[PDB]
């Protein structure tokens, strides 16, 4: 019950919400070898555009430590898109999602399947709490997500849900992006 059954490299499942409830969505990225650049589409608001800029800066620094020979994030012209195209989107909570998509694309490695994540990323890779955890978790469960990555400071929201919703979910409460990296790329 979602746009991708199997995600290719550069595609990651995120989580959103409104007053009506949660939903899943996908961050898509692609690149062409020609300093690189990042072009963003998907009717993104300013806060979400800034989060893409932070994620891009941090992903470049993270990849330089983890794979110094990989120059894809420093030299390529990268495009990031969040379908559906006509739907307005905003907020900082896809920061981790965007970092992961860029690293996935640069490494040519898909992320673990049936994984979704939500979490704001700071410039140094700290993972900050987000809103809508109850709604997002319900939406993840309905979409068949079995592994969900959440900010550690949102534990209380997760445990406000009835047990039958969260039972057997592999839940990871994280404080730093490097924990997310190890989950997405085992
Ligand atoms: B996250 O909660 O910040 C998320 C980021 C990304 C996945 C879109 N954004 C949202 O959930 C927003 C609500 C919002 C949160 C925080 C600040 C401002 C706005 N939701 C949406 O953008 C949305 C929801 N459903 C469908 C389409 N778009």
């Amino acid at each position: 019950e979602r746009m991708y059954d199997v995600t290719p490299p550069g595609v990651v499942m995120g989580l959103a919400w409104t007053a009506m409830g949660g939903s899943t969505l996908f961050v898509e990225t692609s690149l062409r070898r020609p300093d690189g650049s990042l072009e963003v589409t998907g009717q993104l608001g300013e806060v979400m555009k800034e989060s893409a800029r932070i994620a891009y800066t941090f992903a470049r620094a993270f990849l330089m430590q983890h794979a110094p020979a990989n120059d894809y994030l420093v030299t390529s012209h990268i495009h990031l898109h969040v379908p559906e195209g006509a739907t307005p989107k905003d907020g900082p909570s896809a920061g981790c999602t965007i970092v992961t998509a860029l690293l996935s694309l640069a490494m040519g490695r898909p992320v673990r399947q049936n994984l979704a994540m939500t979490g704001e990323v700071s410039l140094t890779g700290k993972i900050l709490p987000v809103g809508g955890i109850k709604e997002k978790t319900i939406a993840a469960k309905r979409a068949g997500v079995t592994c969900i990555v959440l900010p550690a400071e949102n534990k209380k929201d997760f445990y406000d849900l009835a047990a039958f919703i969260t039972e057997g979910l592999e839940v990871h409460f994280v404080e730093h992006y490097r924990e997310i990296f190890d989950i997405a790329f085992p």
